[PDB]
């Protein structure tokens, strides 16, 4: 950890610049932009006191979660939190190709998945709910390890008046205030299908416009998950893709008790490979 000046983080950021190339990725919670300092390239996340919780929500959790699948926060300071820069951006960005990366193969899909995995554990195991797992908060260092960011809203492992996370992700008991592990199970479950099929959790033009319509209506012999595994990559063999298309069904399960806990998917997924 760090005190970062607030005029130092603004120097390094070019006055925090709104414009993409020092700007890098923007949430419903701040604005992330690229900065250098003492010779390290770094992310600051710049952020009523709803948002001075998920600045200490961040700070108290990552005051005591380092784990090799969580980012690594190196300081703070208009609130702003300074973490290591993951060159490869997110998940969500890689899956898509944009900026015209190339697609990842069937092989760092099933490795960026079993780091998330246990990214999540080691939240679940220290009684952490991450409230808001999805492909644009799990990240990708130089080495494409899978890193799980924005433990802001998280909570210790209930109903709440004010439903956070995102809607495309979102476990049905979470949509109605609840606040269970089980949420976070689900929502990766839907980070499992962009995996497999490469198409984003929600998509307007699209129908079904949500891709957990698209599991429900495989699960209804309407549709196979053969006809929706991405084509960008060379390397799939069905076995691994339906090993790994099961444990998203199991995540997806509606009822939150029978779905498999964050331990059972880490072993399901090591089966996998
Ligand atoms: O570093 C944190 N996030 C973020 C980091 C990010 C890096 N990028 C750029 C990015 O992935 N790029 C990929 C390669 N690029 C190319 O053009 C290319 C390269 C080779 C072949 C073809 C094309 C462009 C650059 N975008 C990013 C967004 C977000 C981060 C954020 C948080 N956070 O709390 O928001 C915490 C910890 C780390």
């Amino acid at each position: 950890f760090h005190s970062f000046s607030f005029y130092e983080l603004k120097n390094v950021t070019n006055n925090f610049d709104e414009r993409p190339i020092n700007k890098m990725g923007e949430g419903g919670f701040g604005v992330v932009y690229k900065g250098y300092v003492n010779n390290t390239t770094v992310a600051v996340k710049k952020l009523t006191e709803e948002l001075k919780q998920q600045f200490d929500q961040e700070i108290k959790v990552m005051a005591k979660c380092q784990h090799e699948n969580l980012v690594e926060l190196l300081g703070f300071s208009d609130l702003c939190l300074v973490y290591v820069y993951m060159p490869n951006g997110s998940l969500l960005d890689r899956l898509s190709c944009l900026d015209g990366t190339p697609p990842l193969s069937w092989h760092m899909r099933c490795k960026i998945a079993q780091g998330a995995a246990n990214g999540i554990n080691f939240l679940h195991e220290n009684h952490h709910i991450h409230r808001d797992i999805k492909s644009a908060n799990i990240l990708l260092d130089e080495a494409f390890t899978a890193k799980i960011s924005d433990f802001g809203l998280a909570r210790a492992s209930v109903m709440t008046s004010r439903i956070v996370g995102t809607t495309a992700y979102m476990a049905p008991e979470a949509l109605r205030g609840e606040i269970t592990p089980k949420s976070d199970i689900y929502s990766f479950g839907v980070v499992l299908l962009e995996i497999i099929t490469g198409l984003p959790a929600v998509d307007e033009h699209r129908e079904p416009q949500l891709l957990l319509d698209i599991a429900a209506a495989i699960e209804d012999e309407e549709k196979t998950i053969e006809d929706y595994i991405d084509k960008k990559m060379n390397d799939a063999d069905s076995t691994s893709v339906e090993a790994m298309y099961s444990v998203a069904s199991q995540c997806l399960h509606e009822k939150k008790n029978k779905r498999p806990d964050i331990k059972k998917v880490q072993q399901l997924l090591q089966e996998m490979t």
